[PDB]
């Protein structure tokens, strides 16, 4: 039985799996033809079939998981073709997590050798997040942010210490985005969520600007102005609104100069695709920050696949936390953003 | 010198005007011509030019203003058609707020007989907010909410009564949103904003659906079904996600579906217009609710323009309220939305 954790969320389906490396004479005698084929297939390829691709710079090497040796390797697939990765696996103890483990749990139970233990898609989020970090990224930091946020020439990315890691924020930034409050290993709540997460980013700018992917999205958004479709502090006030301590860059209205046809007829598709990417991570800024204070908690950790390539929002998000608190938050970022609920899903293993 | 107050926003100018109605027959001799003939035109014409409009429905009759009775005229035109409002200016004392009271300062200074005092925009606000109600609606309450907003079969408007008007959070939704906290006559602030407004659901609708107005994208949206563009929780699910008391009717990712070709393909303009109204009106109720829980505030009013003659907003915001805060907190809505601010500044006239 090869130990996978898996979560199925609304767009992308993350998978961890443990590969053995202590494998004896005796157990490679004894491995089922099918069990072997697995694992060669596994970590033979690093694309899957046309959608999936194994993340080979996350792998975790030489780690001891319930008493065995061996790599921990990140793989991901789209949700929408699960259907032929359940296919391909009729021709097993399955922990899972995310909506999917409940949507398609029929699904799974079409493979006969197959039993599904579901578990809460946070609960694994908190579970999977503590235990990378604790273990490490091969000896490097899991935990990193941006020192000197608000400073271009100087922002660089740096490691961050989560041995005490509590009271954490968790900003989970998926399709939709969840808010969660740990307090301990055993003691965390979902504060909120919003609806204006990474699926808001990727349908809107594909609605606006025509392209075909999220790494497409993100390239067009590299090459935008944003302010030719934001209507800024300055254009309403012709500088800073300094009564309340808005300067003239801040965006009054996300996508505000658009209510002008001109306007609208001048805008770039890079253009839009910035304004959406800023617009939508500005108000994950926002509503973390809320979060943060109303619980009084000063270490913000931003998760979930939104982030993955996407620096300009990493640093779209330290720069507005450290601005607006006054350098009373900080954005904190992980390695192995989108996995952390997969993670946690292979860890409950024991219990079954 | 007639009696004005303007409010200069991003996206909309609002005038109120004091026309006096005790002119004794001294008074009325004595009047320069052009006094009268201002009177007159404003009085004897609902819409002003091309883009000019009285909302007449809204003035308040036999109002004892600065010792003189007169009745209180309401007057709106975009902040574009300024420069012609200031060229037939050209053809007093102008208490003037918004942005546009800084950016067009010396603009409005190329009226040779005219003082500009500039007064803050949310100070207005609140002293225009707390005047008309105090005043009342020609007898009728200023303030209503819409009584048992969660079931549909009984929602209805009903008056509220401000007579203790504090604390007060204020949720001012024009080109963007201003929230304020209000706990006195002379203690306020902005607790924060989001340029996620009115004139995003203004300039999204645009670049979505072609529309040329807003009320055009209001009755788009009154015809679409925003779930062809948002992902819900069923989407994810399955159904709803009890651990943490998600129905599966809520949106999950606002415009979430469109990342999928086949769906963005088959979607409506009165789908977008819909899921774009949706969207920012659920984001501003939910930002609302956290400052309010954080301010330790129950009653929340909204005001601005985002909100005339936009019912579905309303609604939205009074079911989204009592759901999320499980009966906590309360919708308030004002009838003279727009003009708090103009009402304000005219307001300030005795200071002159
Ligand atoms: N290859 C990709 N394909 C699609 N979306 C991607 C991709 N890479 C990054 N993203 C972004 O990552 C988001 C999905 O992040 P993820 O944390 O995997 O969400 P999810 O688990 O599928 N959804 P949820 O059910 O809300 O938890 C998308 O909305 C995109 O913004
Ligand atoms: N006739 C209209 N024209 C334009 N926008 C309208 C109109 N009627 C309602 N609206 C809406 O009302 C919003 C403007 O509200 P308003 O309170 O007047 O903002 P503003 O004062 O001009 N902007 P701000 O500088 O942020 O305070 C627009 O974004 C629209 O969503
Ligand atoms: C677990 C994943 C799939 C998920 C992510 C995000 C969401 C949206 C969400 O968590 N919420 C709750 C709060 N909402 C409010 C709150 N207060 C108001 Cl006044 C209005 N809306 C918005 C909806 C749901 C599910
Ligand atoms: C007065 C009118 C014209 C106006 C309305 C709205 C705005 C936007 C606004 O008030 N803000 C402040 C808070 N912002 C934050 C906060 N925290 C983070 Cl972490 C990120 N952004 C967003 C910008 C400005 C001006
Ligand atoms: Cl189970
Ligand atoms: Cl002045
Ligand atoms: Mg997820
Ligand atoms: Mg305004």
């Amino acid at each position: 039985s090869p130990w996978f954790g898996m979560d199925i969320g609304g767009t992308l389906v993350k998978l961890s799996y443990f590969e053995p490396i202590d494998i004896t004479a005796e157990e490679e005698q004894e491995e089922v033809e099918s069990l072997k084929s697995i694992r060669k297939y596994l970590t033979s390829n690093v694309a899957y079939g046309s959608t999936g691709i194994r993340d080979v710079h996350l792998e975790l090497k030489d780690l001891t998981l319930f008493g065995r040796r061996g790599n921990l390797h990140f793989i991901r697939f789209p949700t929408q073709d699960l259907p032929t990765f359940i296919q391909m696996g009729r021709d097993t103890v399955l922990c899972a997590t995310g909506g999917g483990a409940y949507k398609f749990e029929k699904d799974f139970r079409t493979i006969g050798n197959l039993h599904l233990h579901k578990l809460d898609e946070l609960d694994c989020l908190v579970k999977g997040l503590l235990y990378i970090d604790s273990v490490s990224f091969n000896g490097q930091a899991e935990c990193y942010y941006f020192a000197n946020a608000s400073e271009p020439e100087r922002c660089q990315k740096m490691p961050f210490n989560l041995d005490d890691p509590y009271p954490l924020l968790v900003v989970n930034i998926g399709s939709g985005v969840s808010i969660l409050a740990v307090h301990s290993k055993d003691n965390y709540k979902r504060v909120t969520g919003t609806s204006l997460g990474g699926g808001t980013f990727l349908g809107l700018c594909s609605l606006l600007t025509g392209c075909e992917s999220f790494e497409e999205a993100l390239e067009m958004a590299s090459k935008g102005d944003s302010t030719q479709a934001d209507k800024l502090v300055r254009d309403i006030y012709g500088g800073d609104y300094e009564r309340f301590g808005l300067p003239g860059w801040a965006v009054a209205s996300s996508f505000g100069n658009m209510i002008y046809k001109e306007k609208r007829e001048s805008v770039s598709k890079e253009d839009l695709a910035r304004a959406t990417l800023v617009t939508i991570t500005n108000n994950i800024g926002s509503v973390a920050r809320m979060c943060a204070v109303n619980e009084k908690i000063n270490r913000v950790v931003f998760v979930g696949n939104f982030l993955r390539v996407n620096t300009l929002s990493m640093k779209l998000l330290a720069y507005a936390l450290d601005y607006w608190s006054k350098g009373q938050l900080k954005a904190l970022f992980l390695e192995h953003e989108g996995y952390f609920g997969a993670v946690g899903a292979l860890l409950g293993l024991p219990n079954f």
